[PDB]
DNA sequence: AAACTATGCATGCTCTACTGCTTCTGATCTAGTCGACT
């Protein structure tokens, strides 16, 4: 598809056993960016967010 | 020699405080239902 309505991403180590609480860590790191309007909850392997794009113009 | 007053005792009622036991109430928690999303 060339147009969609969101965008989905799937998180993996290829190494088993290590991404226990890789979600929340990410997630901070990004609303400490400045990037996350939303959080579904503001360990978990879900999330909806509704981020903040700076476009060129 | 008699009357007044200092001293004390015995008892009931009341404020005040303190310690301990029991019960009630505010606060900390899992099941059911509807709804959101993917
Ligand atoms: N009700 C459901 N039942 C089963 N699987 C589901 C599902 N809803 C989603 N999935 C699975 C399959 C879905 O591909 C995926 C999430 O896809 P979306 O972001 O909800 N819709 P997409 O991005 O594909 O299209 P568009 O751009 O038009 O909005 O999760
Ligand atoms: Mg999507």
């Amino acid at each position: 598809k060339l147009q969609g309505h969101d965008v989905d991403f799937l998180i993996t180590h290829p190494k088993e056993g290590q991404e226990a609480g890789l979600l929340p860590r990410v997630m901070c790191r990004l609303q400490d960016q400045g990037l996350i309007l939303y959080h579904q909850h503001q360990a978990f392997e879900r999330s909806f967010c509704i981020f903040r794009l700076p476009q060129p113009p």
